[PDB]
């Protein structure tokens, strides 16, 4: 804790010459030179990002990380788009066999009794840490995101949200999972008789919710939909079900759970890597299993009847390799046995699971109308494809000695110009979590290398040996390895920017220049947002784009093959999913072509 590094603070003027190198290429010739005037008054001697700086090392020596704050508000609290697609990670399984309803539960059960082993290492401070398990190079890394996997939730605000810290102590006792099943919601209590609950009797008790969910007289209003809406949407929603006690009484039972557990109705008429991960991302919609889900819940396990099983993260508090150690530990727990020796080993008397009531008045009937048509909205604009690339992978490139990850980057940038042609600003994820508390920052990866690159492939290839293109291939990878060094080490830009222009915000008055400036606001609408997710397990991360006119692309590279999650929005009228996949790959395709040369 204490004695991992604080996040380091950038100097002012690496942080700015960075960003207008960043940028040039990506703007108009005019508006730069007016970007390189603001940037050089901004930066002065005596000037405003001197005085800010100045601020921001008071704060960097009196705060275990000074951009926690300012990230975690500016990345999700602040965001008002609902949290389906726009917000929410979903992980997607293998595609499971279950023959009768009982195979569904027998899947639940041992995922559950998965996730209170996991919950119980955490407890006991039993978890490895990580490098213990993942790794960086000698140094331990901040597991402060684990002991946030079944202990948040993010309460809806009207203008800003709040991440709540807990339920995890006193007590003992907050432990109960939350089931959804038709859209209603169960108590599952895990300790009953002072005893927990072992494999066996949380099957009994999830075939007891499946009866009691089936019956039509006691269905109750699917309350869950409310959570999918926008985020202004749903604190209005809250405020009116916090009205009554009833109400009341159940939103805190389902503040208070380790996590949901959604069994899932069978879709559509399906199957496929694509379709099942549109189930985990927002259900279907209203008719299907949309409103069996509770959003503001950091993990909501689905274990559908047909099989398509993940889950859905509410990303604010964790980001994606926390959630992949995480999901792997319960993964590895379901397929060993091999020691959990004899059966439903403990007992029974048991009492049945409790359904949630609520009182819904004419008010919160009209929030769910409305709340079913914006969710319906989302099913119909997403626009997502698992896009398999099996002709390579790891072993590939790491035979070129050119980085993995680099070179999926500068692949994206090859599939994003010779679409466009033209780089955007784009977003790629870099952990922090060297650091005291740390969570990400951005490596920029349209840089002017990859620009110099991608203009000879698309551009006036008749000529040009191919010696040459390769040359500019290695020249945009160092610069791609370059600046994953600098992300990572907590030397690039975004986070810094954050921070002066908040301190900005603050104390000293109306806005300045430097961040109202075109320039700047380009150079955060991420038409290009990316991540890579790997995975030992059988499983794919995704996500939907951060803008309207944007791509979300997450990737899985082994060592035979790269798995490609990539979604965009059917409203905006120049992106194509399946376009930019496909392209993708032919970016792949034709950069190991000049590999071997």
């Amino acid at each position: 804790e204490l004695d991992l590094p604080k996040l380091p603070v950038p100097p002012l003027q690496q942080t700015l010459a960075t960003y207008l190198q960043c940028m040039q290429h990506l703007v108009p010739e005019e508006q730069f030179r007016k970007s390189q005037a603001i940037v050089k008054r901004f930066g002065a001697p005596g000037g405003l990002g001197e005085t800010l700086q100045e601020k921001l090392l008071e704060r960097q020596e009196k705060t275990a990380n000074w951009v926690s704050e300012y990230w975690l508000n500016d990345m999700y609290l602040n965001n008002r788009l609902a949290l389906p697609v726009n917000s929410s990670p979903a992980v997607i399984f293998a595609r499971q066999h279950f023959q009768d309803t009982n195979d569904q539960l027998r899947f639940a059960a041992c995922l559950i009794s998965g996730v209170l082993s996991y919950k119980t290492l955490l407890d006991s401070h039993s978890l490895p840490t990580d490098w213990a398990k993942g790794q960086l190079s000698g140094q331990p890394l901040c597991m402060k995101q684990y002991y946030r996997l079944f202990s948040s939730y993010r309460l809806p605000g009207h203008t800003q949200d709040t991440l709540v810290a807990q339920k995890s102590s006193i007590m003992p006792e907050p432990e109960h999972v939350i089931v959804a099943c038709c859209n209603q919601f169960f108590v599952l209590d895990v300790v009953i008789n002072f005893r927990r609950l072992s494999e066996g009797d949380l099957f009994t008790q999830l075939r007891k919710i499946v009866k009691m969910a089936s019956n039509e007289d006691e269905r109750l209003p699917p309350i869950g939909l409310l959570t999918s809406d926008g985020r202004s949407e749903w604190a209005k929603a809250r405020t009116v079900l916090l009205k009554d006690s009833t109400n009341r009484d159940s939103l805190d039972m389902i503040e208070r759970c380790i996590c949901l557990v959604c069994l899932d109705g069978p879709g559509t008429g399906e199957l496929s890597d694509t379709h099942r991960a549109l189930q985990l991302l927002h259900g279907g919609g209203c008719s299907l299993n949309g409103a069996n889900r509770w959003y503001d819940k950091s993990l909501q396990f689905v274990v559908g009847r047909d099989g398509t099983c993940g889950v859905v993260c509410e990303h604010s508090p964790f980001d994606g390799i926390v959630l992949v150690q995480c999901t792997e530990h319960l993964l590895k727990h379901m397929m060993t046995s091999n020691k959990k020796l004899v059966r439903a080993d403990s007992v029974s008397e048991l009492p049945a699971p409790r359904r949630l009531r609520w009182k819904c008045s004419p008010e919160t009937q009209g929030h769910l109308a409305s709340s079913a048509e914006k969710l319906q909205r989302i099913v119909k604009n997403l626009d997502f494809i698992v896009y398999k690339f099996d002709n390579y992978g790891k072993t590939f490139i790491k035979k070129q000695k050119y980085s993995p990850d680099g070179f999926i980057q500068v692949a994206l940038q090859l599939a994003y110009y010779r679409l466009y042609q033209r780089l955007v600003p784009t977003y790629e994820s870099a952990s922090i979590r060297r650091f005291q508390e740390g969570r990400v920052d951005n490596i920029r990866s349209a840089t002017p290398e990859a620009l110099a690159f991608v203009q000879a492939m698309t551009d006036h290839k008749a000529a040009m040996p191919a010696s040459e293109k390769l040359q500019l291939l290695q020249t945009a990878m160092q610069a791609q390895t370059e600046y994953t060094v600098m992300a990572i080490t907590g030397m690039a830009i975004d986070n810094h920017l954050l921070a002066l222009r908040e301190l900005a915000r603050d104390l000293c008055k109306e806005p300045p220049e430097m961040f109202m400036d075109e320039t700047y606001l380009m150079s955060n609408r991420f038409v290009l947002s990316t991540s890579q997710v790997p995975t030992t397990m059988e499983m794919f991360c995704c996500y939907g784009p951060v803008v309207p006119n944007g791509y979300g692309a997450c990737y899985n590279p082994q060592p035979e093959a790269i798995t490609f999650c990539i979604s965009s929005f059917h409203s905006c009228k120049e992106t194509s999913s399946v376009e930019f996949a496909e392209a993708v790959g032919a970016s792949l395709v034709d950069m190991r072509d000049l590999c071997s040369s």
